[PDB]
């Protein structure tokens, strides 16, 4: 929130079939269906969400991550960092207002990771979902399976670590929050957070470029999350890995895939932070515990599968 | 967070006798006792907290608050709000770094309401309570009473709201999360956000200024809110409200009073915002509701019980 | 469980009007409607529940319990008890098997505190209400309100509670598992357990014979019980007494009625028992602390509403 | 309890080091030490337990379980249990009173799977750990670690399941809560219930005789059960399986080893249930989702690590 930027507004996902796609996220993780496209692309959003659409699915051959983006202010702050990340010299895309239904212009640039990420100050309002703006309820009575608060973050796995930092850091206005160092002292993950949260966005070092670990979306409490998992046995969803907590954030978690093979992860209460708070350090020889607190083992397919 | 206001850093309270005072904050709410100055006066903190303090007692002949101190981004944003507050007229009180052992300087004003409020750039930074900073561990092991997490707010009550409403949007940098509005329209009570919080502080009309309804401390989950209740009735202390929730801010809440009669509020998740969001609004025909979500009907100490 | 008396089978209750009644017992509280008789007498039942009713809904003049069911593990354990009732001096009522749709034959009795009970050796087994019998899942998909999750005890204000006593002890297999006693150490309430509940029903003097204070359903957690509190604002239902703690059988309670007047408790958590355990006591100098331990007060409607 | 046997009354384990298994179960299990006799055999209790003890750890070169005895009643069942016994061809061991400290006589037998339990009707009675007999607060206020509830079951991994489940049944009064067999029907394992617990022992089929899978002690909820999983990861204790939900039972569980390694297991809520409810069924096909229902997998560990 240093320059502008509030919050990771949408993420537009590849899937290999639309309707097992649709049975999972609004079945399942109880998203809420807003539009459709001319170009058949599915917009939906999660109830505590104020703006038209947070994830958009898009039917394609091979499943990932198009494009994540992040809501600005306003229109000031889209030009300020638009004419910064061009005086910086990143090569930025122009999107028009429309492009995506209901959403405003926005800028497009790639990450030196490899990773396509998108700043907007627009997004039709249509307030929280199933709750009036006058004395409104704790929550609407009709949400569907895990119910999903809201769309939190993405975890990328990616090539150049050290000029994404200084992309997020300097132009973007993102901090670091969170960070994993080796015996030299090198940044091997790195958790940039936008205003208190232990990450808005996070990246991993990988060989290869634009890869995507895992998409995330908030969930209450540690009763929401067996909840949730009793829903995947029920369903027969894939699970990568089950109801425990982080030593990163501290944040209880989830792991399991979507019909594409996609990875979701549905998570609660992680630990809070402020831009004066020094980044919390962890050591590359507690990975294990870094990653799976409780069992401080590394799960194999949680680095090599990705999307 | 528009001008660089963080969060609130500090609050000083005026207790009768500070045995009986010191017994309840550090016994029951289980707060850390971190240092004493020339002046009697003991400052305490919170766990998950950063800095040196976020509580300094001081033994009076009244209970009641003192002042309220938010910590700004940094010492530039600090000169920039000195400056504005004194363009917009208002009279700036200049306190000398180490009036307030390990903190520095501050920029004390009095709001409309009569409450005195200052911005502060620094203070002593020691990290968090009995927790490493490098793989740390997800809490500490030997906490006591309640456990709470951090100092989270205070609910003022005073007399002139409208201006106050200026004085902290318009020059401080906040943002209005959720308001209550009576028939002819009149913001009878403003619930100020700085970032993510439902409120950062919050001001209820009152006929006589300076008063103060609470001071609050986070707690983490409901059966935390079920334990603190269990240790209220435990150590006989006087509660005002048991497990409920709020219908503002929709929150779940316990009041309780001090050895003194100060009113603390122990409370958990509530909801979310960004300075995009349009306020919530609750209107007087429902204030019983707005108030206690779950009853629906108001308590006598409650809206009359101030210190 | 001494003399084959197993559990609450099932209990009748009048109420004022069938739809009104109906709807706070199916899609408040998730009772599923399971039948209803040739005179619009309805039966209901909570999902975790084996047998095919547990309530049992009558439109009457007036509100209150008609009879109070217990189930017993064989006929034979039913004749015993019926020679032993009668053998004891009590005039003994048997309802032919029918009489209650899907229900065996029934011995009733009245208790000298001028309540109606009855044993019963069997009822149409139903299994558990939307789960397969092999291969089980945690819970069914489509429960309603609070989901409740079995028809747990019923608490009765009566007049001779040592003649009751010595009924439900000497006679029934029961055991007190707690008790209150006042100034000249006279049992004024009784908690009777069968195996290993803290209660299974329960008496508590009060002058006139006959009322029904509550009838209580089980909910299994603390956030169960805060959705049932939501739950009962967004319905408008008349709460008597909100999430709150209990010092007899330290259960976490919430008190509200059914359109007829009847109080409905809702509940989870108190504490277990066996036979050899002493009898835990509360004093009538703490009785405001033995129903409220959060508040250690008593509340008008808690003594003065009956029905 | 059909026959008098109330409840798991006592379990004594062999541990290879009596300093470390100390630190365990009384540091990272809160259980009471209580007692230590001539030959360095050491009893303690969970805090729930109104008796003496029900932990006694005994220092040998070998891991394991030496015996497991059930209260009875009342001396009159103990002679009676102790008649049927001899009458069914049960060769009895006649323990005088004393050679277990504070403890009765006891009759002590082989089960066909090899495993030996007892009988025992008398235990110096000693209360609620920390809590005074009136007025009792809803808990102690210095209970360690994961601050155990109550001892609650053992799995043996046996031999000889037809004839033990003869044995249980018949003599013993046990009632089968749950079970699960093969394609050929054969019962596989059998959970035996003497009340309303889902299982107070149960026995897997294992081609080899008195092996110990696993001792297990209740914890409250799922909250207390993510405590205990963040006590195991700080005191770096070697975990087996996560927090998760086991298939048969529905019970929250998390399995640990204690410094010898015997595996130790902590849980929440389980399924209820009583004499006239129909053993539920689990057929091997889904031996995965049995176990671990979340995950729908064996974990090597599991089926492989014993006594
Ligand atoms: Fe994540
Ligand atoms: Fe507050
Ligand atoms: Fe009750
Ligand atoms: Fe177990």
């Amino acid at each position: 929130m240093n320059k502008g930027v509030m919050r990771p507004g949408h993420v537009q996902l590849r899937v290999l079939d639309m309707s097992k796609a649709l049975e999972h996220y609004v079945e399942l993780l109880g998203l809420i269906e807003m539009d459709r496209d001319d170009q058949g692309r599915v917009y939906l959003k999660a109830w505590t969400e104020v703006d038209k659409f947070s994830l958009v699915l898009r039917e394609a051959d091979e499943p990932g991550m198009d494009f994540m983006g992040f809501k600005v202010v306003d229109e000031d702050a889209l030009r300020q960092l638009e004419r910064d990340l061009m005086a910086y010299g990143c090569a930025v895309e122009q999107l028009p207002a429309g492009e995506l239904n209901s959403c405003g212009r926005r800028v497009r640039f790639q990450a030196p990771s490899g990773h396509h990420f998108e700043l907007y100050a627009d997004k039709e309002y249509t307030g929280k979902w199933g709750l009036n703006d006058v004395n409104p309820e704790a929550w609407p009575r009709d949400l569907k399976g895990m119910a999903a608060v809201r769309f939190d973050h993405a975890l990328m796995y990616g090539d150049e670590l050290p000029a994404t930092y200084d992309l997020f850091t300097k132009v973007l206005g993102f901090y670091l929050a969170e960070q994993v160092l080796d015996e030299n002292g090198t940044r091997v993950a790195q958790f940039l957070s936008l205003s208190t949260k232990a990450h808005d966005v996070a990246f991993i070092h990988h060989p290869e470029k634009g890869r995507l670990h895992h998409v995330s979306f908030h969930l209450e409490t540690w009763e929401d999350l067996l909840r949730a998992a009793d829903l995947i046995s029920m369903t027969d969803t894939s699970i990568d890995i089950g109801p425990t907590r982080h030593g990163l954030t501290h944040g209880k978690t989830i792991y399991f895939f979507d019909p594409s093979g996609n990875r979701n992860e549905v998570f609660c209460g992680g630990d809070y932070n402020y831009p004066d708070h020094k980044p919390v350090t962890w050591t590359t020889d507690q990975l294990g515990k870094a990653i799976f607190y409780h069992d401080r083992i590394l799960n194999e397919r949680f680095m090599t599968v990705l999307t």
